């Protein structure tokens, strides 16, 4: 049945909410070109030409395209993330269904500024998943290239390309070269279609709520506690004598009472303000930033581990790589204004996360004695101690949905850092490059490889389909609790809509954390 | 089933190695002129010329190609024929498969 | 069938290697001495003497001893390492078999 | 049953006549040293010293022994021997039973000259054949330590060592090195025995006989060929003129007829004769040898391929290297007079194998014409060529049953050219040592390896069995054959008996080549 006069597939896009589930399937158009000219190239960066060890680099670009949908906003419309956030506690990706199909193979002539375009009905197109997990896996990352999040909205599939190890610009002994040629795939014409279905391992629930109560005051406030802390260690007066005297912490005093948990680790991070009179003047983004040190590179941690984006009553601070970073539509690549920018805050997870920009606390530097007075220094960064709990990073509508784990000998809580879902086995990669078409050989035979060929371009459409399980609200809360909420004022264009212009935007970060539990 | 928008073949190229044996598979994309105008020629060398009687030939040229695969290039990649040279005493192919497809 | 002219055991000493798994056994020939006399004896290690609070030690010396075979070396020969490390990805120990045999 | 006072084993020697076959069985006393103090060894010699580049090596001596019994006098007696070459065309050996047994193992006290030997019981040995053809194979190279040829004779087991790949007197990355305990292997108290079964691979019979004709001689005497030569190409008188006449080649001309087989290859040795004043003054032996070059090293041929040793009439030269050469009963290492040695003869085989000291023949150098007279020049070395024929060199009483064909690419006509039968997977070596009992260690640890043992040596018998296969004697032949003869005449001693002081000697080389047959 596979022609060319009849299509291999239909538009599906919508989502459907049963029960405990919500199934999210999204269709679009993409165009394939040709990239790097069907070749390999090395690419790579040394220190030569005034650039920082720091950004050195070698690897390889591939003739191949892939498809990636990691942001949320592939999968759900606006509505339905209202619909998400709202009346749930949690969410997962249970399974995945993914279809190309209706392909058109074009090639494209030019004589004399004239250019045509026409249908190669006999050329074909090259796709493989890497089920295996054997090539580099690019796709956590947070790169450009997604499915757009409106579906009218016609995209380009982002060039595949790796990176591995280098001394400089040069590359090491193990520094591997991987062809993806020599990688079985399927070969598709205009009348072929592609699919694959994929099962998520099991996975942690997404944490879609606020605390409606905080570490430090989980306790009764009616009653004291049976326990006692060292209250005084002086005899009060003018001239005062050692002593030692103890209270039991009641309501009065809650933060000398004794307490089960800990907040969770920090790393701690420099605060900049929005109101720029009160930054210092300087240019303090590189330097003063928080840096990881891995063989001889510094490189900054964005966002780095989970911490509260500011304390209360502080909106107009945040740590300077320490939260994401969203554009408006339109923004550039390059030292772009903050109006452009959107920043989202983590502040919901304050009541279990020490806040980002101070200290975790103090600690006893010395051993006290009549003639020593007693020291206490301030920790910055702090590594896991028992008794610690603590929450994730907050998903949001455009942000990245899944990370693969490395594969390691050892890792701590293995949540992705930018946000979603830590996976052994993600979903794999989708490589997809046009078949090279050589034009006319040169009649008499010569070895070289031909380097001539016809100019092509595929287009095609990409249906995706994600099973999402739902984690109800079981809350016993009496009164009305925070909602996400579309303003009610008038306004020149409806939020989450296409322009007099006709483009689409969205014009804030939607967090998923509205509803409220107990710890 | 054969037809214009329909491919008739897959891109298969990989080995897999089990046991005592490994099986090598390739693919690659060929481009095949008109040789000779459709014609064959006779082709001869004398010692006409400055030649050397050394040299000498007579023959025939084809309008026809071929396809050889006898370099072990072509089956093996540096990393399989790695696998192979290091871990083994020795090696002979048992059997093969062709194919041609997706012929514009 | 214990005897004092018939051997209790074989030397076994060779690795086999069978798919995804390796088996090395090796045999060693040992000599175990009375040691302290029959005696238990405690040993301790002050800070008198000049020695630093750090190395102080309590504790006994038994008049017994220990086989131990805790390096790979013991297991594996440079060969066999070779094809261990050269060859896999990854090892671990799936189970132990021991013996002691033609005791004088 | 495996005690101190039971036997193990029972004393087996003597041969069983049975239609087609021969079973030998013989048994043995041997003695096993500690070799090397229980110590793996390396052994190399470079050219520092005055040693010549040809004589370097690289190896290792390892503390055990080996049985070997490679030589035919160790299973046939001289009676057996006769009854084999006297009355059959050929035999090979179909297979073989081995066996251990009877075994003490002794240790050795001394102190103020005084020197004790008693049992220790609870020691064992250790025993294993390398079936699978591991370990470099030292057998086929005419060593000495064979069993001895008569049964009363107690004897040594000879130490194991083997060579690697050398340069000059040092290593190089391929050469290797090979643990012996790294081999499972039978340990064995007073009270247990050893045994195993072999099977011989399919094998041509040695050829014992004498050909009846030779290849030039194969026609009918009374009867022209049908064929031409050329007879004379000049016309005869004062002044010739050329021409070109033929002739019919009758029993009057043998020599110039047509024929079928050409004789087997060569390659041509130097003459030397038992007379003295016949041979060139100067010492010859090694400079004007007959040798090959094998990476840069010369080495003697010895024996080579199968030649005769003299034409007719000519007993008195013998090609230097070119036949085996056996010593008489004390004969010493080095420099022996001619008296001491008893050389063989291959004169059977000139019938198809060219003589080992002359030529092969000629052939033409130049291209004739009337202006250059014809130049033939003499063929020295002579490989296969199509229409050869030829026979092995024959076997002696005490000369080497078998060899291993190296394992290559190629080979030739793999038959030894010592002697005897070529194998894939011959007779596997038998591999013998005293295990090493220490004496007391310290009482105290030490990680040093032990170096104080016990001295120990064990004895033993020693058992095997051959089964021979027959090739009987079909020939219609009128007249005797030839046999081998006890001489008549008296004499002080029996040949092949012990003397008055009870040495047993073996006066002359016995061959195999008696009987006759056609071509």
């Amino acid at each position: 049945a596979d022609g060319v006069g009849s299509s291999s597939g239909n538009w599906h896009c919508d989502s459907t909410w049963l029960g405990d589930r919500v199934i999210t399937t999204s269709t679009r158009t993409w165009a394939l070109p040709t990239y790097n000219n069907h070749l390999y190239k090395q690419i790579s960066n040394g220190t030569s030409g005034g650039s920082t060890n720091d950004n050195t680099y070698f690897g390889y670009s591939t003739p191949w395209g892939y498809f990636d949908f990691n942001r949320f906003h592939c999968h759900f419309s606006p509505r339905d993330w209202q619909r998400l956030i709202n009346n749930n506690w949690g969410f997962r990706p249970k399974r995945l269904n993914f279809k190309l199909f209706n392909i058109q193979v074009k090639e494209v002539t030019q004589n004399e500024g004239t250019k045509t375009i026409a249908n190669n009905l006999t050329s074909t197109i090259q796709v493989f998943t890497d089920s295996e997990y054997q090539l580099p896996y690019v796709l956590g990352s947070a790169h450009q290239g997604c499915l757009p999040p409106f579906p009218a909205d016609v995209f380009m599939i982002p060039q595949y390309g790796y990176l591995t190890l280098n001394n400089g610009a040069q590359a090491v002994g193990r520094s591997s070269f991987y062809c993806l040629e020599y990688f079985p795939s399927q070969m598709l014409r205009t009348g072929n279609n592609f699919e694959f279905s994929y099962q998520f391992e099991d996975v942690p629930f997404h944490s879609s709520y606020a605390h409606s109560q905080s570490l430090d005051r989980l306790m009764n406030p009616l009653i004291d506690q049976y326990l006692y802390y060292l209250s005084r260690t002086q005899t009060g007066g003018t001239a005062g004598t050692q002593q030692l005297l103890f209270s039991q912490a009641g309501p009065n005093n809650m933060s000398a009472q004794a307490k089960n948990w800990l907040p969770g680790p920090c790393y701690r991070q420099q605060r900049v303000s929005t109101t720029l009179s009160q930054n210092n003047n300087s240019n303090f983004a590189w330097t003063g930033a928080t840096k990881y040190h891995l063989n001889g590179r510094d490189s900054l941690v964005n966002p780095g581990v989970a911490m509260a984006t500011h304390k209360d009553d502080e909106e107009r601070f945040f740590p300077s790589s320490g939260v994401l970073m969203f554009g408006k539509q339109g923004a550039g690549k390059d030292n772009v204004d903050y109006s452009a920018v959107m920043l989202t805050s983590e502040e919901e997870i304050k009541t279990t996360n020490p806040v980002a920009t101070e200290q975790y606390g103090v600690v006893a530097d010395n051993l006290q004695q009549n003639s020593a007075q007693p020291i206490v220094g301030a920790v910055n960064s702090q590594g896991a101690l028992p008794g610690m709990v603590w929450q994730n990073r907050d998903v949001y509508l455009q942000g990245p949905i899944w990370a693969k784990i490395p594969h390691t000998d050892g890792n701590f809580h293995p949540s992705p850092l930018m946000g979603g879902f830590g996976l052994k086995h993600p979903p794999p990669q989708i490589l997809i490059k046009n078949t090279p078409v050589p034009a006319d050989p040169p009649t008499t035979f010569s070895q070289a490889k031909l380097a001539s060929f016809i100019t092509q371009y595929s287009t095609g459409q990409v249906s995706v389909e994600i099973e999402w399980e739902l984690q109800k609200e079981n809350s016993k809360r009496w009164n009305p609790e925070i909602q996400y909420t579309s303003n009610y004022y008038k306004s020149t264009n409806v939020d989450f809509a296409v322009n007099v212009d006709g483009t689409y935007s969205e014009p804030r970060p939607i967090g998923t954390r509205y509803l409220t539990r107990n710890l």
